[PDB]
């Protein structure tokens, strides 16, 4: 059970992402596939009717069937355990408005579930509304994520905010020597080139060479974390002119998990560009094209579980996500834009995804 609804998030991020990545071409996006996963399944208690059964047919389980809930709490305390060494911050919140009847038995049935409360704030008081947001994220992601630029389109008319932040920074298992560091030329999707610091070390790092549904072969390297609980994938077509989305369209938790397995040991000259990217995403159309709908439109939502006297609507539905990656004979050079996978190996969780157009 524990391993199954992790499965579940992993494969239903994945889908997510490969609808933010679609609208993103030839630009740098960081999304988190198991954070999306965690605001979602909350919100599947606050609603009802058909816009329930949206929620329920896309991720592809209820929140309210026996040990679902117990396994994504215990999926949380196994991330965020002793090995964290303050490398993630994840943070979960659904902001309500203050004067709005509750539906008497949720508020007790939320917080058995997911160990939190829906948080009941006055949007009468617009930048009051905006600082609570803010200051939630801020004080629960450690000072790394503060402000969210989605905020500035909530008002008086807003009765529903759904929020999510990630923070990632990873120790690695062989740091990188900093006298190795050194400005590289990067080749960019349209032609042009950029000079970039890039990252270098000799180990024996896993590698494999898969091929696409198309015909094209593309190369996948692991970079292990401190104690082996996490590991980044880096995927990149062999050739040079095949685009980053015929690998992003094949993603799934099996793949990834498919990759570790083919992978052998080959001793290499791995040059890895550094990258400290930072991306806010609406989730109003990545969720429409999975099916959706209901949620976002005024009068066809039905969030009846949550409260059945004022008819509500997600008014925002917000992701944040930082990514930070640097230090702490044949050769691989990571100089053209490349896919990146964070795992939590022992679940087999797919924590963040991404495309590096340009770092």
């Amino acid at each position: 059970a524990p391993s199954y609804v992790a499965h579940l998030a992993s494969d239903f991020g994945v889908r997510v992402f490969q609808q933010v990545a679609q609208a993103s071409k030839d630009r740098n996006v960081v999304f988190s596939p198991y954070g999306v996963a965690s605001v979602l399944a909350m919100l599947q208690l606050t609603t009802g009717g058909e816009t329930q059964q949206q929620i329920q047919a896309a991720m592809g389980f209820k929140i309210d069937d026996k040990g679902m809930a117990p396994a994504l709490r215990h999926l949380y305390k196994e991330l965020m355990g002793p090995w964290n060494k303050d490398e993630i911050s994840t943070t979960d919140a659904i902001f309500v408005q203050r004067d709005l009847k509750l539906v008497q038995g949720f508020m007790p049935h939320f917080f058995r579930l997911f160990r939190s409360t829906v948080k009941q704030v006055d949007f009468s008081e617009v930048e009051r509304a905006r600082f609570i947001i803010n200051d939630w994220v801020k004080t629960h992601t450690k000072g790394m994520i503060s402000h969210l630029l989605g905020t500035g389109a909530v008002d008086q008319l807003t009765r529903l905010v759904l929020v999510n932040a990630l923070y990632f920074n990873g120790q690695w298992k062989t740091p990188f020597p900093d006298s190795s560091t050194h400005r590289r030329l990067f080749h960019k999707s349209d032609g042009s080139t950029v000079s970039v610091p890039m990252m270098a070390q000799t180990n024996k790092f896993n590698y494999t060479e898969f091929t696409t549904p198309d015909g094209h072969y593309y190369d996948i390297l692991e970079l292990p974390y401190h104690g082996d609980t996490l590991s980044m994938f880096i995927a990149a077509p062999y050739e040079k002119e095949v685009p980053l989305s015929a690998l992003t369209n094949i993603l799934s938790a099996q793949l990834i998990s498919h990759w570790k397995g083919n992978m052998t040991r080959l001793p290499r000259l791995l040059v890895l560009p550094k990258f400290s990217l930072e991306t806010e995403v609406d989730l109003r159309k990545p969720l429409e094209n999975l099916g959706m709908t209901d949620m976002f439109r005024q009068f066809q939502a039905d969030f009846t579980s949550l409260s059945d006297q004022e008819p509500l609507h997600v008014a925002l539905a917000l992701q944040k996500v930082k990514i930070e990656v640097n230090e702490s004979p044949e050769e691989i050079i990571i100089d053209r834009p490349f896919l990146f996978v964070v795992r939590h190996n022992p679940t087999g969780t797919v924590l963040f995804m991404g495309q590096v157009m340009e770092p």
